[PDB]
C-alpha cells in the first residue's frame, strides 16, 4: 500500500528522538517518544550505506509476524530520512542484560523461564514458514519486567519451499551458524535450532563468547571430529543435553521450537 493508505506510515512530527541506544554502519537506534507519551525505539537509515529499499524490507517482513515474543513494528517514516519504529525494549540485549547487576542475580529458574520465552517466540517464527538466522543473546531484547522478545529480522527470510540459499560470498558468526550454512549457504529453521542450542550456552554463562578459548577454524576441526562445544560451568546437565539435540549433525534430527519450548517450560516448572 503506498504510504498515504499504510496504516502504519506516520508523519516525522509524531516523533521525539532522546537518548542514542546503539550506533552502526548502517544506522542508529535511539529511544524516543511518539506523541508526547509513548515510548518506542527509532532505527534511523545511515544514508548511503545501504539501500533504503533493503532497509525497510525488514519493516515489511515485520508486519507479517505479529507475536507477543517478537518485538512489534511500530510505525514507518518512508521519506527519507527514513525510521522503522518498534516497541522499546527497556532492559536491551540479553547478552548485555545478564552482565548488570540485575542480570547477575538471576536463578537458574528465571534463565530457564527466560529461554522458554525465546523458544516459544521461535515456534510462531517457525510455524510461519520463517526463518531468523541471526539468533544470538545480542539479538533478544529484555522488557523492563524481564520478559524476552525476539529483535533484528534484517536477515529473516519466507521459506517458500525448505531452504533460503545465501549468495557466494556471504559471511556469517561462525560460531552460532549451523555447519551446513557455514558449508552450503543452505538455511532452514533448523539452523535457527542450532543457533538457539549455541544461544543456551550464552543464557548459562551470563553472556561469554561461545566455545571458550578457541577460535573459528579451531571450532570448525572440532565440530568435524564429533566434538560439540565443552560442557560450560554451572550448566545443568538436562540443559547441556538439550543443548546437544540442537546440535545434531543432520539436520532433520534436531527438534522443533515448539518442541524445545515445551521441554524448557518442563525444566522452568521444575526448578
Amino acid at each position: 500500500k503506498p504510504w498515504w493508505e499504510d496504516a502504519w506510515e506516520v508523519p516525522r512530527e509524531t516523533l521525539k528522538l532522546v537518548e542514542r541506544l546503539g550506533a552502526g554502519q548502517a544506522g542508529e537506534v535511539w529511544m524516543g517518544y511518539y506523541n508526547g507519551h509513548t515510548k518506542v525505539a527509532v532505527k534511523s537509515l545511515k544514508q548511503g550505506s545501504m539501500s533504503p529499499d533493503a532497509f525497510l524490507a525488514e519493516a515489511n517482513l515485520m508486519k507479517q509476524l505479529q507475536h507477543q515474543r517478537l518485538v512489534r513494528l511500530y510505525a514507518v517514516v518512508t521519506q527519507e530520512p527514513i525510521y522503522i519504529i518498534t516497541e522499546y525494549m527497556e532492559n536491551g540485549s540479553l547478552v548485555d542484560f545478564l552482565k548488570t547487576p540485575s542480570g547477575i542475580k538471576l536463578t537458574i529458574n528465571k534463565l530457564l523461564d527466560m529461554a522458554a520465552q525465546i523458544a516459544e517466540g521461535m515456534a510462531f517464527i517457525e510455524e510461519r514458514n520463517y526463518i531468523h538466522r541471526d539468533l544470538r543473546a545480542a539479538n533478544i531484547l529484555v522488557s523492563d519486567t524481564l520478559s524476552c522478545k525476539i529483535a533484528d529480522f534484517g536477515l529473516a527470510r519466507l521459506i517458500e519451499d525448505a531452504e533460503y540459499t545465501a549468495r557466494e560470498g556471504a559471511k556469517f558468526p561462525i560460531k552460532w551458524t549451523a555447519p551446513e550454512a557455514i558449508n552450503y549457504g543452505t538455511f532452514t529453521i533448523k539452523s535457527d535450532v542450532w543457533s538457539f542450542g549455541i544461544l543456551l550456552t550464552e543464557i548459562v554463562t551470563h553472556g561469554r563468547i561461545p566455545y571458550p578459548g578457541m577460535t573459528n577454524p579451531e571450532v570448525i576441526q572440532n565440530l568435524e571430529r564429533g566434538y560439540r562445544m565443552v560442557r560450560p560451568d554451572n550448566c545443568p546437565e538436562e540443559l547441556y543435553q538439550l543443548m546437544r539435540l540442537c546440535w545434531k549433525e543432520r539436520p532433520e534430527d534436531r527438534p522443533t521450537f515448539d518442541y524445545l519450548r515445551s521441554v524448557l517450560e518442563d525444566f522452568f516448572t521444575a526448578t
